[PDB]
């Protein structure tokens, strides 16, 4: 289980529905590059959204491609257009991901949000991974992510695929971090 | 929604956790055919059955090939080994049915017993067909074929890829029936 966020200086992750910041292409990209690219031959990944984050892609880019989308809910009563499965819970999420149909075709598990799911699943025992973009400036949020607890997750000074320098975007600094848990 | 069984004349359907008459050969081809045929090319029959008629398919007939098969436990921790997916109602595997992903390889759902999920599956609204086949003859049983309403089931005089003659195998007789319900 693989976390993927982004965060301004404020921690805020969201505004309005929107990331607060403008497109970072870049950023995308890696989010892009990460979320999809599958360590196994033949094997894909599952991307695990609630109802909001998935409403927030670019209507054009849902599903994500290459990867199988699932979408948690409560309240909707089968998967919004495009999506892959539904599931109220991340539990039920998770288990569903153990129906050995379902295991020999997925790798990587990735949480994409939103703010609540990145709560439900930071705090799950097991080994989890956080994949974290630090952008280096404040920006208006609604949304936050919580708090890193340094008790539990270690930065990991090094990650193959990942570049330790501070980018840049439209005169917006940011810096890649991967911090772990077990 | 199709139920498929072999019945004695006292309708018995098991003895023992085995089927209460020797086998017939050709009644195996019969539910076979039946079952693995799928109308449409990239798709595949689901079966669903609970877990005590998982245990009495000969080991080496386990998994039905050909078939995706699914497992019915209230309290199987996990999938028995070569079950494809393990739910604990019928209603989770028929949700389960209805997920995209799931929903666009899966072509028809065949509900191989036993008494309680036939009965369970009788009952459930929508449009059912059971497939019958009489066993001319009485077998001393322990497992019973919940007795079919005659109110809401219609005998179909015919209906493709169903003999409609008499059957004789081993000096038994039998004969194949179809029961729909809107
Ligand atoms: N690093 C990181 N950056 C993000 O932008 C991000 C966004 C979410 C949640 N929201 C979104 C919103 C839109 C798209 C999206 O359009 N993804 C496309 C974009 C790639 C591209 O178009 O260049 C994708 O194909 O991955 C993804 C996540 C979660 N973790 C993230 N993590
Ligand atoms: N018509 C009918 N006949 C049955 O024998 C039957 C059996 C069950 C439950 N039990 C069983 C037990 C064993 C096998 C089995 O070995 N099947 C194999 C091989 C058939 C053959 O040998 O020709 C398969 O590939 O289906 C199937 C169902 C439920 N509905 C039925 N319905």
């Amino acid at each position: 289980l693989n976390c993927i966020v982004a965060v301004s200086q404020n921690m805020g992750i969201g505004k309005n529905g929107d990331l607060p910041w403008p497109p970072l292409r870049n950023e995308f990209r890696y989010f892009q590059r990460m979320t999809t690219t599958s360590s196994v031959e033949g094997k894909q990944n599952l991307v695990i959204m609630g109802k909001k984050t998935w409403f927030s892609i670019p209507e054009k880019n849902r599903p994500l491609k290459g990867r199988i989308n699932l979408v948690l809910s409560r309240e909707l009563k089968e998967p919004p257009q495009g999506a892959h499965f539904l599931s109220r819970s991340l539990d039920d999420a998770l288990k569903l991901t153990e129906q050995p149909e379902l295991a020999n075709k997925v790798d990587m598990v990735w949480i994409v949000g939103g703010s609540s799911v990145y709560k439900e699943a930071m705090n799950h025992p097991g080994h989890l991974k956080l994949f974290v973009t630090r952008i280096m400036q404040d920006f208006e949020s609604d949304t936050f992510f919580p708090e890193i607890d340094l008790e539990k997750y270690k930065l990991l000074p090094e990650y193959p695929g990942v570049l330790s320098d501070v980018q840049e975007e439209k005169g917006i600094k940011y810096k890649f971090e991967v911090y772990e848990k077990n």
